[PDB]
């Protein structure tokens, strides 16, 4: 059953509740990260709990517990879910904001939810995203403001997420780290405009182990005739091939073979970053 | 009178009242809401604000929980209970699922009674600063529950009152407000193509249109700002708030100006046509 750690109890996920003065209710102001297991062990903890804290400094959250705390929280709840996980720890700015400019009472909770993975079907056929002229603002800090990755999908023609394209430039999806494959070079935007994505950061690995060149430039929406392949990474979708990005198909509209490659590679390299 | 909360059928004292985690307003800021202020206890402009209200939640895939003359019912209920001058916020939220649909179906609503906090007197006198930024509200007919920026902005704003959205270097509105630039007599504000449909914004452009001041309907731009005899910015609970500063350019005088001054005395004289 999934759970939620709020003032230092697990509760039953559905029971867990956050007083309406929190200013992450009322203006938004929250942070977060998502950590998901293989074999029970949570990937990239660490690089998770430092984003959290990049993103909670950033955004002049002072941090309700050390990582330390909340790793001994996250295992924890792991180790009560018995099964493969998806952990969120949430970070809110809690009633106020002080004369210091800082929020000093930040509320904290971790959800706990059974892994929900892609369909597998969807790593065999690919999915298609809805490009928009719109730009995550302070990219490197993970907020808990994911409006537009759904107000945008009323004319997203059932595509499986939304590809932030500001002014044509691809920079990332919604809820992923977004890669072109064009003359078997991987293309991806700099952490300049895109999250630091662990998953990025793990295929960057892989591409150096490889050989496979990296440009970190924004792919363009006018380069997507050239390409031969697209996919896009996250802790849980792991590398989800793109088909289709608007009405422009990629390559020959299938999953191609360094996107199918690149997952195997990623699917026995793991271990080393399991915690 | 003790600040409340609408929720679950019941006021609660606003310390009490708590949303489930399971809410995509906490998980994801799936949430719309609206500012509702009074005066002499009546609430100004109530229909326009849960009309608007309704346009963001729809615009944002979100289903109504409640009719908006049940809400309307619950807003006056609350002020009765309050009895004092009242800010009212009415927040709608994603609620627990994004369906297959791609509709929020199980939406949650809740309505917040504080006793008002108007801006310090000392501000309207001396007026206040404004911070511009490279930035701009996507969806602007949308009022969203993201003020994220309008804060965590502060830590460069040198002290700044409130965040101005100056994309590309043409003035759209404050993180709090619409902002107004006075030139040659007359008002320049940015077009509700790129701006929120501010309720004050258009109680000042019929006050513009009864006094015979003309009103550009474009955005002014960071470059005329040396050119400019007076600015202010507008929203529910501020009235209109002078500016006299916005980044390192001083405007005009450096001192709240006479249409300035003058456009918010007729607020306050007019403002009785549009309680409800
Ligand atoms: C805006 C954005 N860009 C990239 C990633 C990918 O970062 P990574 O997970 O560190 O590789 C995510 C999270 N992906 C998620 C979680 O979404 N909150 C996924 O679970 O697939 C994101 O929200
Ligand atoms: C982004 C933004 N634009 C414009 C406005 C003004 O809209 P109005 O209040 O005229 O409908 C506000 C709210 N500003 C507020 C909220 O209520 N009191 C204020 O000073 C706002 O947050």
């Amino acid at each position: 059953m999934n759970l939620c750690y709020i003032d230092g109890k697990f509760l039953p996920l559905e029971e867990a509740k956050l007083p309406v003065t929190d200013l992450i209710i009322q203006r938004g102001v929250g942070v977060f990260e998502t950590i998901s297991t293989h074999s029970r062990r949570p990937l990239m903890l660490t690089p998770h709990l430092k984003r959290l804290e990049g993103s909670a400094t950033a955004s002049s959250i002072v941090m309700p517990a050390t990582l330390d705390e909340m790793a001994r929280i996250i295992r924890e709840g792991i180790k009560k879910m018995g099964c493969e996980t998806m952990v969120r720890p949430y970070i809110t700015g809690g009633d106020s904001f002080g004369k210091d400019h800082l929020f000093s009472s930040s509320r904290y909770f971790v959800i706990f939810e059974e892994i929900r993975k892609p369909d597998p079907i969807l790593y065999e056929k690919g999915v298609a995203l809805h490009p928009i002229n719109a730009e995550r603002y302070l990219p490197s800090t993970k907020s808990i403001n994911y409006m537009l990755s759904f107000t945008g999908q009323r004319d997203s023609k059932g595509a499986y997420e939304i590809l932030y394209c500001p002014e044509g430039e691809i920079v990332e999806g919604s809820h992923s780290t977004f890669f072109l494959i064009k003359n078997g070079h991987l293309i991806t935007a700099p952490t300049s405009r895109a999250l630091s994505g662990t998953t990025r950061q793990i295929v960057l690995e892989l591409a150096r182990r490889g050989n496979i060149q990296v440009e970190e430039r924004c792919p363009l929406l006018t380069e997507l005739p050239e390409a031969e392949e697209a996919f896009i990474t996250g802790t849980v979708k792991e590398l989800l091939p793109v088909v289709r990005i608007g009405d422009q198909i990629i390559g020959n509209g299938v999953p191609g073979k360094l996107t199918k490659h690149l997952h195997q590679v990623y699917l026995s390299s793991i271990v080393e970053w399991l915690e």
